[PDB]
């Protein structure tokens, strides 16, 4: 259901509420899914992206989307 933009630092609405609630649903993002990208998001995607082998850099391109739908099947 993700878009085909990056997800990043800043932005805002429904890719950003999914990301979110994959992230939270593989134990990784902690606080309320408010569907705004801060600290929180970067923090927990980056060590998704750890745990999952990819290149961590807190920003999520095709290979990071597809990896958390992966992971949250």
């Amino acid at each position: 259901a993700f878009s085909n933009q990056v997800i990043q630092r800043g932005a805002s609405g429904e890719d950003v509420i999914e990301l979110q609630s994959r992230l939270k649903y593989n134990g990784f993002y902690t606080g309320k899914v408010d569907g705004v990208f801060g600290w929180g998001t970067y923090w927990a995607l980056r060590n998704f992206q750890e745990k999952f082998g990819l290149p961590v850099d807190g920003l999520a391109g095709a290979k990071t989307k597809q990896m958390l739908v992966k992971a949250t099947k």
